[PDB]
DNA sequence: CTGACGTGC
DNA sequence: GCACGTCAG
DNA sequence: CTGACGTGC
DNA sequence: GCACGTCAG
């Protein structure tokens, strides 16, 4: 009728599909509500490198609405990619496309290096056992409450374009053994606050609900999916077992590795490597010769 | 691909049609995102009545997104319409959906029965001078600098559901003088803090520029409007002008003779405004005289 | 006009 | 616990 | 792997 | 001020 004469009001949620991922972004926020993507083991191989890769303003989105990079640097926040580039090395469109500020939102340093980076490489871990991953993560503002029952959000914002600081990050994990496999699906629900996270904590002390979580973000997870097929807990079906240290450590000096451009950088890697702890069975050393020996050509 | 083999998660956000207003809804908030209202002299009159009224969850809202009476009551906040009822005199079926908890957010009871009110009626007054008149009304949540520079978003959430409560309301008006007119189209953006004003604060005051506004809001407001055409501030092509403490109190009191269900309660409407030293104008004085013959019969 | 609150089925 | 009469800004 | 930071034109 | 080598979790 003549109520939409002038159009509705745009609230800009639709879906945004990349090569790899999909996202709904927050205008309001200049953050991604939700960042969808699907992992399989061909997608995590490759020689997509992220050194070739810059953070920068997604041209599909409206620059009112936009975040800039002025938002970030010096904020005190990290840049904290959902869909990480570390399951794009089959494309470097792929990968690239996720360094796109609308899959970014401000992250803590060390959660973002550290236990959410851990909890990224689980998800990559699982496609050494499931056929096909699909993991959603996005962010929360969720509420405090007072010893008097009063309930606060609170949230920082940060730039010119006032960037949503989240409270909490989420991800839902759900992995499928095999498309012929009449095996249950394996869902999972974690929340995990947007700070500093020690090797302590396992990952199923910050699992939820997946209806819980449904109720803290306004969203519905996966609606196509058959309410009456067996669906069971990742943590019951697998291990929602993090890297511990010494596994953490190994694995960054084995990336660190194969990027090293010269020797004396190989050497500084095993520096730090061998303090303060950590003799590397079953494999560092193995691509340490390796590079070692191409590099002296 | 198989990206989207179990289908993309869902917002929510769609705008829901009403039979006079429409909206989208905020499920994580517990609140409307934007209520979009058109006004017209035809709409604002008629027999509808709130008393025939009640609050409830919006029937068509998801239970699990939805707010309930639960999360108002005792909470210290008003239920406050977005879509007043006011707007809806024309349809008993049009006012009652404005008290679906889908058109509701928390709202300071002072300035929901006060300065938004007066903002409501001067919506209203529009259509003495603009055949049609068109209000997108919502919440926002805006941050506020601390003394250390940093910028804090800090709002409350009540109840069992956590419905937000705004730290602000914002009000975009549009107005047409006529259907066939050539006249540029005037545009109005205000926001007002959910808290008590008064009546010292104009209403240009609180006006904002639209892009400030859905800058703010993350909204794109009447996206069909041709902005590249001439568009005149409502403020310069009107007045902008709410109604004064006297004109108020005398619009409250007129309202309240009909409500009046006692003589002792009808006679304290006019000693209220005598006591307040506000002369009583015609149309009250005729319609407090009629009402109190018809009381003394009880 | 805008609302909440107490009473009684 | 809602429906409804009462009361306030 | 995840990132920021200091330096140069 | 960005581009890029260097550095840190
Ligand atoms: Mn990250
Ligand atoms: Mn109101």
């Amino acid at each position: 009728a003549v109520l939409e004469q002038f159009g509705f009001p745009l609230t800009g949620t639709e879906a945004r599909c990349y090569t790899n991922h999909a996202l709904s972004y927050d205008q309001a926020k200049r953050v991604p509500r939700w960042v969808l993507e699907h992992i399989s083991k061909s997608k995590i191989m490759g020689d997509a490198d992220r050194k070739h890769c810059k953070f920068k303003p997604d041209p599909n989105i409206p620059p009112t609405f936009s975040a800039f990079n002025e938002d970030y640097v010096g904020s005190g926040w990290s840049r904290g990619a959902m869909a990480p580039a570390g399951n794009n090395k089959f494309s470097s469109k792929a990968m690239a496309e996720t360094f796109y500020l609308s899959n970014i939102v401000p992250q803590d340093f060390d959660n973002n290096s550290g236990y959410w980076n851990r909890i990224e490489m689980y998800c990559r871990e699982l496609t050494e056992r499931f056929e096909d991953v699909w993991v959603v993560s996005g962010p929360l503002t969720l509420p405090q409450t007072r010893g008097d029952g009063k309930k606060i959000v609170s949230y920082q914002v940060i730039g010119e374009d006032n960037v949503a600081v989240p409270s909490h990050l989420y991800k839902v994990i759900l992995a499928r053994r095999s498309s012929v496999s009449t095996e249950p699906l394996a869902l999972g629900a974690f929340v995990v606050p947007n700070e500093a996270i020690g090797f302590q904590p396992q990952l199923t002390e910050f699992q939820v609900s997946l209806q819980d979580l449904e109720k803290l973000s306004g969203l519905v997870f996966f609606p196509h999916l058959d309410r009456t097929s067996d669906i069971r807990n990742i943590c019951s079906v697998d291990t929602c077992k993090l890297l511990d240290f010494q596994e953490f450590t190994l694995y960054l000096s084995t990336r660190k590795i194969e990027g090293a451009r010269s020797v004396l950088r190989l050497e500084k890697i095993m520096e730090n490597l061998k303090n303060a702890e950590i003799e590397p069975d079953d494999y560092f050393m193995s691509r340490y010769e390796k590079k070692l020996e191409e590099l002296k050509a």
